[PDB]
């Protein structure tokens, strides 16, 4: 889940907005655009998209029409670090693993907060 990993993405960035620091960014990070990224940090948004979807195809969730931003969450928060859920059928918990390893790219990665604010021309 996207709003539900976006409580804890503001624990992840002590920080401010969970996305919008990402929505626009290098190309598209988390929300906005489409194509390929720029940063190591923007790569976990090519896959918070490419491992985010696949609930739609899932071994554990056979149904078509999940929507790429929706399924999981039952979390936490510490210093800046959470957990994900406390139940696990892949329907939620597979999507929850894509969300938290993106909270880890997004809190930390080989980050650069530098190509914010952008466009997709120079950028994508
Ligand atoms: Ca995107």
């Amino acid at each position: 889940a996207l709003w539900q990993f976006r409580s804890m993405i503001k624990c992840a960035i002590p920080g401010s907005h969970p996305l919008m620091d990402f929505n626009n960014y290098g190309c598209y990070c988390g929300l906005g655009g489409s194509g390929t990224p720029v940063d190591e940090l923007d790569r976990c948004c090519e896959t918070h998209d490419n491992c985010y979807r696949d609930a739609k195809n899932l071994d554990s969730c056979k149904f078509l029409v999940d929507n790429p931003y929706t399924e999981s969450y039952s979390y936490s928060c510490s210093n800046t670090e959470i957990t994900c859920n406390s139940k696990n059928n892949a329907c939620e918990a597979f999507i929850c693993n894509c969300d938290r390893n993106a909270a880890i790219c997004f809190s930390k990665a080989p980050y650069n907060k530098e190509h914010k604010n952008l466009d997709t021309k120079k950028y994508c």
